[PDB]
């Protein structure tokens, strides 16, 4: 997995296209810095997230490791990411919505069945390729302990606001998947009337949560079931997500495809 | 302070400076290693020389055993740098993380050095504002200095050119640093130093941290894995208290603590 900047043609932060000399497109997050001693840990946490390989998974393809340029290179996804799409003129139809809530359940069961926290799942980590077609990333750098050389909390489960030390778990994704699934059918960010952000971390550690109501658009019962179960206060009433997935697609398939 | 010339150097070589830009070991043609820290490279501004040079000449008036002294200025048509001794084992985070572990009575030394680095400098009314392991260098007998890597006492130098940040001062662009200031920023060093590593590993967002931290959550003293005294448990969260009144002053810690250090981790 490692890679040399002249196997490169041509050409959250400051990223860029890049075009290989033989494995094609690519995205390319690059740190410029006095050099490291180190990069032999760097690169076990890469091959680590290259080991993460499923079809709704974000793929690290490479880092580059030279003196002074510590990149990493991630595959082309030609649509931007979830909300981008949600915003977009052309609204999404129902059967892709529910869609792209199986393929989200699909690549967090496969993350957590592979031991890995999300710990940051939201909008902004699901990215779109041409078809709608979904695939979930760490922009963030949420899982790149390392690499880690450099409105964000509506989608946090309520046991992580103001309690850093405490360490997430599966159920902690379920709730951000919750909050995701009312983005989605609202077409927009939650909470766009609170009053300030204190305030609202006190309001939803106490129970408050997105407004179902301001969802204009048809929501089936059932997803609207789904996201309340989800994003439940007590860890242990929100669903796994292979108990997500053996509920949802038989209703994917039967209702929504 | 001595005037140095560019000319002065025969080479150098890139060094990670831990967060405080582009700086490189150079190599003085008659006093050999130093760090070099270029700040100015653009058209002439000789207004501003004497100034420099009186700023750099008032900084090297503290001079304390634990606290980094400028070596020299370079002082040129366009070039403007700073130059000060090489500390071989680099900053304290550094150290802290290296193979062979650190004894508990290097670490209980390192503390008093700290304690009487910061001592001299709120005595000379200088409040350091931004102090923080990266900013406390180490020499190859493990004494320690406290250096201002990031110029935030330089001031026309500066001009020219969160993990310890009290609670009061997050979210806060007005921010007025005081001495209880560079206090709560000891007490987040003292936990580093026992825990090896840096505080909150587990935050997701700045803005998680920067709220949770204003809501009184502090670094995990249960995370401390090797032994860590009662008595400095009891120091840091004295020293990170949320009232900045409450906190004591760096002459009042060095009174419980070097008694304490001299019985126990001596
Ligand atoms: C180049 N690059 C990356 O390699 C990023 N890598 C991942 O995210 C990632 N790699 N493996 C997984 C799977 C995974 C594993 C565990 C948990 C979750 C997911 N994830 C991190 O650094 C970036 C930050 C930002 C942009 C960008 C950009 C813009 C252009 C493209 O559209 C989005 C905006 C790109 C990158
Ligand atoms: C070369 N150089 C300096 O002269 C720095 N000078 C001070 O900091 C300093 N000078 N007088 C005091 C006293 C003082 C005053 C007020 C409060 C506290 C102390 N302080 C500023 O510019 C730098 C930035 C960064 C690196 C570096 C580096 C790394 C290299 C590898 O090893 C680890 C360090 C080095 C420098």
């Amino acid at each position: 997995i490692k890679m040399k900047s002249s196997d490169f043609l041509e050409s959250f932060g400051k990223v860029s296209l890049a075009f290989h000399r033989t494995q094609g497109l690519m995205i390319m997050k690059t740190v410029y810095k006095g050099p490291n001693c180190h990069n032999e840990a760097l690169l076990e946490e890469a091959k680590m997230m290259n080991r993460l390989r499923h079809s709704r998974v974000v793929k690290l393809l490479g880092v580059i490791i030279e003196e002074g340029k510590y990149s990493l290179v991630m595959e082309y996804m030609e649509k931007g990411n979830l909300m981008h799409v949600l915003k977009a003129e052309m609204s999404t139809p129902l059967s892709v919505k529910g869609r792209i809530i199986l393929e989200i359940i699909e690549g967090m069961a496969y993350l957590h069945g592979k031991g890995v926290i999300h710990k940051d799942l939201k909008p902004e980590n699901i990215l779109v390729d041409n078809d709608f077609h979904i695939k979930i990333a760490d922009l963030g750098l949420a899982s790149f302990k390392m690499w880690s050389l450099n409105g964000t909390l509506y989608y946090m489960a309520p046991e992580h606001l103001n309690d850093v030390n405490a360490k997430p778990t599966e159920k902690s994704d379920v709730y951000s998947f919750a909050v995701v699934l009312w983005a989605i059918f609202a077409n927009k960010e939650p909470y766009e009337n609170a009053i300030a952000e204190q305030q609202l971390i006190m309001a939803i550690k106490s129970g408050n949560r997105p407004d179902v109501d301001d969802i204009t658009e048809y929501c089936p019962r059932e997803i609207i079931s789904l996201m309340k179960l989800c994003w439940e206060a007590n860890p242990e009433a929100r669903p796994t997500f292979p108990g997500i997935e053996e509920k949802f697609r038989p209703f994917y398939l039967s209702q929504l495809e």
